[PDB]
């Protein structure tokens, strides 16, 4: 139902965790999702870029989302990310995810392949009818910016949730004036977004670290104290494109093994030890797990091109 | 060998055509390379960005590449379009297209899911090796700038054959003064890259139509009032996003059908219109097929989304 | 947990109903289920010879298991196919199937290439530790029998919970009073196998039809004018190779489609007029659906090559 | 064409060697192909039952026959293995096995899961119309016996070049005196059914190690004294289930690494020693490679479940 996504202010863009030789470690998953719903998620997305769902063969997202149902899914939201620059990709990844009982699909407009405004409408209206949809807008990785008027034309549709927005503050701002649901995509603008812009939540990467404090950030009203303790964290994470950052720090924070699978690779060791920092200036019971941070060694890194 | 590949001037995207039911047209795609073979095009990009690789599965891909090296690899250079934003995609798509004979591979920077610098150099690291290669910049579609000071640390590998530049001629002449081999990834601008900011010639959409004048306007010096000429069929042709508008003229000119694969649609009946104009006003016989070029009715076209 | 399975005694070998299309009809498949749980089968096999697992690609078959676990796996074990005639497939099958929730796994030898009897304890062993499984021994489909020898060796592992026998029942009897569990996989047998060679119960066929009868068959003791009566109806079953006389009737019944994925082709219309008179003489009531049972017209039936 | 294909008399069903991890180590792999042509073999199966092709995923497999197409198609036969239990399966790998030059596909009936004989011609009848076949019988594998009957049907159609026939030499004699061209797939029948029951020749396993010795079986007359010779290397070669003894013997002659994808694994060590004496007795000269063969440590094996 989209009344119950419209509803959700804290969703995680969850890390995917993986074993030595590539293949996902669950076992590491299913700490962190459980560590999400102990923090008050409330939805989590699956495979999303975050998530690295770029790098995964198909079986192996599904299997992920069904996973993330089958143990979690009377607990959190499950939202596939299912969207694609292939028409048929998303046409079928998005009802192979329905099928496995996800609640909602994040549907990214087609990056790099990219297609004209009409095109545009003819892929999101494949997969609309499917179930609940979120569309997300990331010009700065797609190349392209979805405009106003084509999401106003989509919300004819009853399966459109609302939309991930990383615009901008000005952008989200036009959404909720015209009355379509928005959830910040920008960790560093989420806390105005939503107590001056109007927006319902955000759909964060910070949260895989401090899911406690981000819920607090859009829950117990206006802390633009908390906000701006969070900021040193936020800018950390995006200090190379996201998923490097939380890669290196949940690596550091020993709640995920410290394997990347390429072409993502880890930060350096002098941003390593700004992160051990952080921990301890924010304080470590805030943090994900409970192991000591560690700088760890550049050698302790696992590069994986084929896996 | 490398040097082969970097004294190509005249490098065809080759459009892929389709059956009514979305599968290649073989017997059409042969057709297509015959003609640029006849014209002087001297290399095809296998399942490029406008071959539409973007939507193929991956055992389509490998199949057409073997298939143009067994039909044609004696008559023109076939470069496969073997990149992608994952690394393992990347090395087992190209490592394959090798295997079949391709004579070179074409690798994008990892596109929507970007990497640090570093992480860019690990992953062009894991294919280099495998052939020659041409790196493809075009951050307009892929939300990144390869910057120069990562292809002057990758042109160390001698499998380096050059580079697809599409960011525009003052970054076409600071690798040409290097000592890289560039080809203008910009139809309306490799006129001037070839004659005035030392490109070795082009990678092109404009030749699918009119590739003898693409291969006299590489070869036969500065031509600035032929040039003109085309600028007005290269400015229609990237009126939408490519392939939209090489596809809708291929079909007018009735050496493709009439089918596309989502998310692209067809130009409307005005463009097609104009088109009709162009085609009179450039000279039919200068464009590929023999049949009389059509408008097409909107009810012409066939959009799968299931194929 | 491996002794919840080795109490089971009606296991269906459930049919994968299809759209004209060829995609899986989840609507029809999911009646099917409740309509076994309403009649008490206990365990559902998803995607075994019956289902047609051997034309899945592995994504949609991982889907269906996924589909069946978080819509009945509260009210029926759900028992994934997942063996192959290749260890690298059983063992990367096999651990996504568990991933998604499914109790056990039903696993056959390699058939066609098949190996040692050194190398197919090699291929067990990879994938017994991941949970309850159930070896599938049927040397008419295989090319080759699994010798007792080398199933006592593998139910050294506590997650043996036994093997689904075609053999027949003085093969039956040789595991039983050996200690093995044993569900006969012949329905023409089962009746004795259970109260006479000590059988468990049945992984059957006849249950998709008449999953009351079945149950009443394995539950309420010797039963021997009720197996007789259920004799012509299995003969039926098997004139050709199964699924085709399964997937001939449930398109007669209306519960599934007329849609055969090939190689698979219906009964003869001769043939589907002895199963109405069947329907009629066993009594419709009984049988699954609440539909007339029609004849059909061989032009009813959808052969689909290219799905 | 096919009549190129019917005159064929020696075709090796070729080894697929691998690297240490599982992969396809195509050095060797063009080292046997090489020995094969120079010794006088006229076609190669590539992926058939010998070479593993039930072990490989698809997109290895078409590479595996577009990089033997591409290298050494202008002197041998090159003939994939696109046949499958799947008709989905069998029309896609056979157009795409076509499309990059394949001269020929083998066609076995579906195994394991076995239709009907009229769902069987359905099957080869998807296939048949794309390119010269043929058609392979061996019950023994696949639980089922192609009758004559279905043959003289296929045989209508140009494309059907003939059958490789394992039932043995009164079958190869029904075909024969009725014009259908059979391929013996027993080596140790195959002199006689060329010899006394009108064989075209041998599609052969034990020409792996003897090319020279099974040519001049083929073309020089009948030498029972010559096949005498060869049926103890015969026996040993099928003591455990092909290609066990193939893999094994390569790997002794140092020709093929010790690697073995699952569920295959290698003879003992007496078996291994009994094949040094093999080759002493008829000749290293006749065995390929040139280094000494080895009896090898049960160490220097390496067995893969996971590549
Ligand atoms: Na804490
Ligand atoms: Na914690
Ligand atoms: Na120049
Ligand atoms: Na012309
Ligand atoms: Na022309
Ligand atoms: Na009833
Ligand atoms: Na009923
Ligand atoms: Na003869
Ligand atoms: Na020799
Ligand atoms: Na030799």
């Amino acid at each position: 139902n989209t009344d119950d996504i419209k509803a959700l202010r804290v969703i995680t863009a969850i890390k995917t965790p993986y074993l030595p030789d590539g293949r996902f470690d669950l076992e590491a998953y299913d700490d962190l999702v459980n560590i999400q719903i102990q923090n008050g998620a409330e939805g989590v997305i699956v495979g999303g870029t975050t998530g690295e769902g770029q790098l995964m063969s198909w079986d192996e997202h599904i299997m992920l989302i069904g996973h993330t149902v089958n143990c979690f899914g009377g607990s959190i939201k499950v939202i596939g990310n299912t969207g694609s620059n292939s028409t048929r990709e998303a046409i079928h990844a998005t009802e192979q995810g329905f099928a496995v009982g996800m609640h909602a699909a994040l549907h990214i407009n087609p990056y790099y392949g990219k297609t004209s405004i009409e095109g545009l409408i003819a892929h999101f209206q494949s997969v609309l009818h499917m179930g609940p949809t979120i569309i997300y807008n990331v010009p700065g990785r797609t190349g392209q910016d979805i405009p106003p008027r084509a999401i106003f034309k989509l919300s004819q549709n009853p399966n459109l949730a609302g939309v991930k927005e990383c615009v901008g503050n000005k952008r989200v701002e036009e959404y909720t004036e015209n009355g379509v649901v928005v959830w910040s995509g920008n960790d560093d603008e989420c806390h105005d977004s939503r107590w001056d812009y109007g927006a319902t939540g955000v759909i964060s990467v910070t949260s895989n670290l401090v899911p406690g404090l981000m819920r607090k950030l859009m829950f117990e009203g206006r802390n633009s104290s908390l906000n701006s303790k969070l900021l040193p964290l936020m800018a950390w994470l995006f200090h190379e494109p996201n998923p490097i950052g939380i890669n290196t720090a949940l690596a550091q924070l020993g709640v995920s093994r410290p394997v990347f699978r390429l072409p993502y690779v880890p930060l350096p060791l002098s941003k390593r030890l700004e992160f051990v920092k952080l921990v301890k200036e924010i304080g470590r019971e805030h943090f994900v797990g409970e192991k000591d941070v560690q700088a760890l060694d550049d050698d302790d890194f696992i590069l994986i091109g084929r896996y």
